[PDB]
DNA sequence: TTTTTTTTTTTTTTTTTT
């Protein structure tokens, strides 16, 4: 199955079911052929689970890079996070032979900004070989995984969950991942149990990937943060069947409004989630709703989200962000998205001069958009102008309370707007310009 | 006063002035007995406000469970809003031994649901005590009230109030309250007051309680959000004695209309307002108009928003919620209501398989009946129709303004229909045939 | 031209061509000599225009009044609707220097209304110099306008447009308005257009003004919604020439009766429709019907929907709206009409405890009299009888059918009366009464 | 059959990863 390592550069794809070994045993057969091999991965907890597991499964302790921990032994293979690749400046100078982009039908902006770095400059960086891995390719439907038996859940039960129920004894005792698609309900599922006499704990970005025991029972309550790549020895998994997403609609009042929305996961997600048991081993899968909606195009928001990171946290240049996404939109064989590349460019080299002690306060506080957040703030401050409303997203301007008055200059619509708002902004005249062509 | 806890399930009632201590001095009398007690509020505002007022003044951190604020203190009094505790699955059993359902007059929808689930799970939860507590029961007349003197308003002033006239030197200095039936008009006069010199403040659902000082004098400009259960320490209340209220038209063109009113305030209406003043200590309560309408019987469109808030935001089927209604409706003592469950009970199992990605941006929106208005949305993208006309309740589909084109495929009136209507849709044609038998 | 700010109080005239600048030039002249000015426009997609250009042209972000909409940016100029301006209670103390009274030609209730109250208020008020305004002072016949060629249109044209004809040429690229007497009429011809490839769009009360493109090519069909104070940089303007005006008729059959009637523009309206093009540049206007019917008078109807709006929009008792119109009809200089103030302030004072809720229908349908059409339906319900007819104007009553039963208690007319009639309601009695002496 | 303008205008509790 393994792409063979050609003379000259080239671009393959590798597909196979979850738990197959795509992210293990492949990398590994490679380095045996004398190969030095790079895993880009989107999960941080995955990638430093790599390290113990190829240390004790495979004798060869691999580099681990991430934000929280880096382990330079040595090895011809290196795991390391997209998010830690884009900071550590992308390729280098005939550094590996083979770059294996896993999890690829990951359609967040660290994701598509990392493979389409990669996708640009592997070759020139001496590579022979990129490796485009998943489980789920783009156009692909959900498949029987033959270890994994899928019940579904009833009304039966004494703890409530999205509608169904989830039945004590299906979880007493053993290691078990319960889906959430918010931290709010993590924590109080998590509560739940625990008060109940449970091994219960809650995971997500932010939190420490400790929190997880490696053995013994435990009821792990997660978001998709434990989606992809993780493997933590689970006998069932309970999936809410529902996840967060987000969308731009350019209704011109002034400029557009990026909404953030809870909906029905789609077939990766289904899959993916799914996958987190029966590997290794057979597994259980509840779930609240059957189905799902088929995959393979992601919404012109995640594009704003890239140039969003690459200005925010990869100290990357609009333009230099185009260069990459182009290399991934048009590479074949990965998601596809409207190609509003040009749009979205010209919208953020407009935002220049942003207050860096706003940008790194919502970088710090996990706001999306972090970049959008942090200007629209700036902008408010230098017109000495209230934010659209007073909720937390712009808790970094209460400070100024008493001296901000009158409208809001509006530059687009990050969530709901309460104080009274001016459209008459150059940046928001610019924003509507870009806009109308 | 308080209902003695029987050795078996029982469902009692207890009327007490505003500010007598039903939500605080009763519960704690109960915990004072060794019982473990919840405390349902409608109100954010008063639920919150009980975890600080109840830790200085009876030494009691209690568990707060609110939308906004959770707290897991391990006392034995619980206290949280209806919708927190409908999202939350309803009774845990053998969670509480007394359930005291608070501020039972209040007839929305989330309160109706809410009670309506306690008087269901109550006994079977293994609750001995079920309360209904209220200072202004179904059929009841205002009546004075000990704390607080009655002035009504005059054209003397130098600030209009609907029709009427307040003051200046009235709400110079002091904590004031004052009820406008609208946000806009919260605003306008919030603003108005500021810009005069006096420290004036808005607050309605969606801004957050933090806006109203502890102390200190202020002026706060408010809906009915603060009605009920809230404590804010005012000197004062100036009430418009005017309401918003929805009402239900089976005028069968093709079927039915919802229409929003604003029509003048009922007794309890009246009663509770006037009761955010003089609490614990003199107090003012100035007017426009006097007298007021009876209450104890609500319409028929307050069903329709409780299977509509059970779809959209309780994960509730139709029939689930049928079973809430009618615990509510069979149970003496409370507000009572023409029997349509079967009726709206019918309809809304017609309304399938809505989009996710509209539901979400009309709840947000704070659209009233969120899944009505998107449900509409729905079949008319699917019929590539536009909806029933173009202001701000169909913005979500200004996104496909290009493709839709045709007569709308009206559904029900949610408001004003300007594009032309074709009354052909299978769903319409099933909710008329809902209502001819 | 303009009037120079006084040391006392006094009202002035002020008298030029359409789109010489009356509403924006001077005003801001005003502001340059340190002044404080309110302008009062009877147009929402005016005012709301004077926002965004006196930004880009005067640079100066003027506050914006409007029930749309609200800006307050803190500069000397604030445009408002004279709808606004009654709903806020009227004059502020001290808050203005200069108050201009725009498109004083205007004879809808709400501007005489607001215009007498401007009269009354104002000195009081502290307000140096009240200003009159218009480019079509009561007795004035319709002048050339320099910036405008006037060509008939004929029966050629692929069109066809009240008798005449429109050739498609004349509208095909560039900007056009058209006025079409009735909604109706808006809505077919928009159609009749787009369905030709034209970029048509139809406006009116009711609809939103961001349907207007601010550029580009654009065939926008409106009523007299866009007859005054409004710059849409059309290049042309063809005219219906025809309007819908309203009579009182004291039938005494038994009251009085209010017909609304279609019939050829007038002078004011002539001027003003034609001085929708040729700002600023010249224009081109095509019209049906040649010449019209002089102005400067009337009818007591106009009266009769001031103590209406007073009552249902403006919370003015009937004695309050006569001290208004009093002013009003006491200077000279603007539009005159009989004295009939005793006698529909009579009437008025008479209808007393309306139904809310019908009130409140009538008024969101956008009924003509509002609150005689709830009044009658009241009267009705409370007999227990049905209104005149059951056509879509009393449809607030469709849902009493069943109950209702009997002749009408006919209070006067306001429309076609299918059902059998009784004259011996007490407030008919009333009505007859004060028309008798 | 064919057929009517203009400006004022709506609350409450559930709720978002990567
Ligand atoms: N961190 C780990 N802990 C325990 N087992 C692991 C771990 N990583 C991998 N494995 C084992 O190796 C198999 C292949 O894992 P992996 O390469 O991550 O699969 P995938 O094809 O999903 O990328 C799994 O089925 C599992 O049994
Ligand atoms: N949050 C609070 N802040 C200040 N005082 C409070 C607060 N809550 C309750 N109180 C005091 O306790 C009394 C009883 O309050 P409460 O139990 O809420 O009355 P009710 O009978 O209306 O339910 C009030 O009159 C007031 O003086
Ligand atoms: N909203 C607008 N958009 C474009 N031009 C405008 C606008 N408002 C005013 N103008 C320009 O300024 C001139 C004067 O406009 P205005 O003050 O409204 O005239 P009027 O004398 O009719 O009240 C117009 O001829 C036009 O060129
Ligand atoms: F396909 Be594996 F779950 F990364
Ligand atoms: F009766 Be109290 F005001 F809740
Ligand atoms: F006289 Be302008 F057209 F208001
Ligand atoms: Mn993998
Ligand atoms: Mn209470
Ligand atoms: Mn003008």
């Amino acid at each position: 199955s393994p792409p063979a390592v050609p003379q000259t550069f080239q671009v393959a794809h590798l597909h196979a079911p979850t738990g197959s070994g795509k992210s293990t045993k492949v990398p590994a057969a490679y380095a045996a052929q004398g190969y030095k091999v790079l895993v880009l991965n989107p999960s941080v907890a995955a990638t430093l689970g790599f390290g113990a597991y190829m240390s004790k499964a495979h004798g060869i302790d691999p580099n681990i890079r991430t934000g929280v921990r880096t382990i330079t032994t040595g090895a011809p293979i290196t795991y390391s996070t997209y998010g830690k690749f884009l900071a550590d400046g992308g390729c280098s100078g005939g550094a590996y032979d083979i770059i294996i982009c896993d999890e690829c039908h990951s359609t967040d902006s660290t994701t598509i900004l990392g493979i389409g770095t990669v996708l640009d400059q592997a070759e020139t960086a001496g590579a022979r070989l990129v490796v485009l891995a998943t489980a789920t390719p783009p156009g692909s439907v959900t498949v029987p995984h033959p270890n994994i038996e899928e019940v579904a859940l009833s009304s039966t039960g004494e703890i409530p969950f999205y509608g169904k129920a989830i039945p004590i004894e299906t979880i007493k005792g053993g290691r078990h991942l319960i889906f959430c698609h918010s931290k709010k309900k993590c924590d109080e599922l998590a509560a739940k149990l625990s008060g109940l006499g449970l091994n219960a704990v809650a995971y997500y970005r932010g939190l420490d990937v400790s929190v997880i025991p490696t053995s013994g029972d435990v009821i792990v309550v997660a978001t998709d943060a434990l989606m992809t790549g993780f493997t933590g020895d689970f006998d069932s998994v309970i999936d809410c069947n529902t996840c967060v997403t987000q969308t731009v609609d350019f209704s011109l009042d002034p400029t557009f409004t990026i909404e953030t929305t809870t909906v029905p996961q789609d077939a990766v997600s289904r899959s993916q989630r799914r996958g987190r048991t029966g590997r290794g081993r057979m597994g259980i899968y509840r779930f609240v709703t059957p189905g799902e909606r088929p995959s393979g195009m992601f919404d012109s928001s995640v594009l704003c989200e890239c140039y969003d990171a690459g200005c925010a946290w990869y100290e990357l240049t609009p333009a230099e962000t185009s260069v990459r996404l182009r290399a991934y939109l048009n590479t074949p064989g990965l998601p596809v998205c409207q190609d509003h590349l040009e749009f979205w460019e010209s919208v953020f080299t407009g935002l220049t001069h942003i207050d860096a002690h706003f940008l790194s306060q919502t970088k710090q506080a996990g706001d999306n958009f972090p970049y959008l957040v942090a200007y629209q703030a700036t902008v408010c401050a230098r017109a000495q102008a209230p934010p659209p409303s007073w909720d937390q997203m712009w808790k970094c301007l209460i400070r100024l309370k008493p001296t901000l008055h009158g409208p809001t200059p509006l530059l687009y619509r990050l969530g709901a707007v309460q104080n009274e708002v001016t459209t008459t902004h150059p940046i928001t005249k610019y924003i509507m310009a870009c806009m109308s062509a």
